């Protein structure tokens, strides 16, 4: 009789460690969430489903299988037998299928460019749908589990046991099956997170954000009307309100041919002889030939077809008094942060990212396709260019720096959630490899260490627990409003605060 194995005191130990930190870190989460109406965010009520998930498998399915891998033996009977199985992959489902549906909301959000946001009530019924669907693709697994009896004895048997097993009628089934359960459960809804949450990092941290110690006001000397002018003198034109735009020249995105048209709008107006344009870019040469033909017919308009360093273009942003962004298609908005960053007021079509930044306090919007709309818009700048500007000039960089900080915030959420998926990946890996060596691949048949084997199977059922209880360890290390509400627990139960 094999009896004892060597990892049982680790086995025990790890399972209730993890079935204790499992169940306060997810109940804790469910609080956090319900006792601050702050933290109901869409994320977060998906967070609260995985977080009952969690609770759900940590209590009905960690102790049978615990006593089963220390055992090799099935204690609960028949029902239990078909229940438990079933519950744990109801649970798997549940969890791969809220991850999914949480970076799909955070791609909405984030890569769309209407950028999606969820209500409360439509995350609700999709947590509803997600159970439902797994309710129902698992119905299998409740059918094909089977106790089976076993009588060990040489004639007379004197002694039995039962083990919980699946029951295949067939080579082809089981195979069908586990592969399907491996790309419902796992590879799936993998792929679908990695290459969502690649775009989403590409947004966030590479096309989006602003050198922040770059393009700031310190690096300037004397006051801006002392700045502008020496501009202006350096660049041969008269004092004036400066109207600045830099970008490429193109038909149908930045919007170089719209303003070059709003100019020839303005240039029959008295209005114009005010204003000052420096056009700053390169591209189309029959945009370019366009530009030039009216810097030569009007003193007012300079052309910059060079190259300027990024210390050059700060002077600008830092000497202008608006900048003119008309672009068609504007993502990210590099320019409006820059811009603002460094006081000059934006105009700029109501366009994708251009359309976040500025607020009816912070810059001058215009329909993105329409040259009379631009001309208006300038024409409104020379208003209030006549009056003090510095009240705006202030509100712009305030804005900015708050964007900043929100671009700031959405990256920690972001990071979280790459790393809940990361140790997703990562806990389920060696049990997502066993199962399908074991019932695709037929391996493990022939027992020649069947004790390496199960040794294996052990370690990777726990480490498919300990997910449960990494989940809430990541919020409190890489969240702070999870953070203080987990530690608003700590001191309600132990302290007895109730803040
Ligand atoms: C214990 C445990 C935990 C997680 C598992 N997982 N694999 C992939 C994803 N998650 C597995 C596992 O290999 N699964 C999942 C469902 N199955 C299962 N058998 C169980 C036995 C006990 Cl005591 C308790 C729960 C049980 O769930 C039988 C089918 C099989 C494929 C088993
Ligand atoms: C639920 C569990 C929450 C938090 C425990 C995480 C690990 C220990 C954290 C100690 C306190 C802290 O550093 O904030
Ligand atoms: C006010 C109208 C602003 C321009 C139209 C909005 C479209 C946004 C976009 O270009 O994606
Ligand atoms: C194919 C699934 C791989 C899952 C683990 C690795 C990726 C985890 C999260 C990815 C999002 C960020 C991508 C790189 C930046
Ligand atoms: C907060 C008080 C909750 C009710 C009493 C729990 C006592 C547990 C303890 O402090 O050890
Ligand atoms: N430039
Ligand atoms: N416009």
């Amino acid at each position: 009789y094999l009896h004892p194995k060597e990892y049982a005191w680790v086995l025990i130990a790890g399972y209730i460690i993890v079935f204790v930190v499992a169940l306060i870190g997810n109940v804790l989460v469910c609080v956090a969430v319900w006792k601050n109406h702050h933290m109901r965010t869409v994320t977060n009520l998906f967070i609260v489903n995985l977080s009952l998930a969690a609770v759900l498998v940590t209590i009905t399915c960690l102790p049978a299988t615990l006593v089963v891998d220390i055992t090799e033996t099935w204690f609960f009977g028949q029902s239990l037998c078909k229940v438990i199985p079933y519950l744990q992959t109801v649970s798997v489902s549940v969890s791969a299928l809220t991850l999914s549906c949480i970076a799909l909301d955070r791609w909405y959000a984030i890569c769309h460019p209407l950028m999606f946001k969820s209500t409360a009530k439509r995350a609700l019924n999709s947590i509803v749908i997600i159970w439902i669907v797994s309710c129902i693709i698992m119905i299998p697994q409740a059918i094909v589990m089977e106790c089976s009896t076993v009588f060990p004895g040489l004639a007379d048997k004197t002694t039995a046991f039962t083990v919980c097993d699946e029951r295949w009628g067939g080579e082809i089934a089981p195979k069908m099956y586990h592969i399907c359960f491996f790309l419902v459960t796992y590879a799936a809804p993998l792929c679908l997170m990695v290459l969502l949450y690649l775009q989403i990092f590409r947004k966030l941290w590479c096309r989006q954000g602003i050198d922040c110690s770059f393009w700031n006001e310190s690096y300037l000397t004397g006051s801006r009307d002392e700045r502008k002018k020496s501009l202006l003198s350096k660049f041969g034109m008269d004092e004036g309100v400066t109207f600045m735009f830099i970008g490429r020249f193109d038909r149908g995105q930045k919007g170089v041919d719209v303003l070059l048209k709003a100019i020839e709008i303005l240039s029959s107006k008295k209005e114009f002889q005010e204003m000052r344009f420096i056009i700053i870019g390169k591209g189309d040469p029959e945009l370019e030939g366009w530009a030039r033909s009216l810097e030569e017919k009007h003193g007012n308009v300079k052309v910059i077809t060079e190259m300027l360093s990024r210390e050059f273009v700060r002077e600008l942003y830092g000497s202008v008094d608006f900048v003119i962004i008309p672009s068609y298609f504007e993502p990210f908005g590099l320019v409006a942060l820059e811009a603002m960053c460094l006081g000059a007021i934006p105009i700029a079509s109501a366009v994708g990212g251009l359309r976040d930044i500025i607020t009816n306090e912070t810059g001058i919007l215009v329909k993105a396709g329409d040259p009379g709309e631009l001309a208006n818009a300038i024409l409104k700048a020379l208003e209030l260019s006549r009056s003090d500007l510095s009240k705006f000039r202030e509100n712009c960089k305030k804005r900015a720096m708050s964007f900043s900080k929100q671009i700031r915030a959405r990256r920690k959420t972001a990071r979280m959630l790459m790393v809940v998926v990361l140790v997703f990946a990562i806990c389920y890996a060696p049990i997502s490899i066993l199962n399908v060596l074991k019932r695709v691949f037929g391996m493990f048949a022939h027992t020649e260490d069947r004790e390496t084997v199960y040794a294996w199977f052990a370690f990777s059922h726990w480490l498919v627990y300990a997910n449960s209880a990494a989940n809430p360890i990541i919020y409190n290390f890489l969240s702070g409003k999870f953070r203080e509400e987990f530690k608003a627990a700590f001191s309600w139960w132990w302290l007895g605060v109730h803040h």
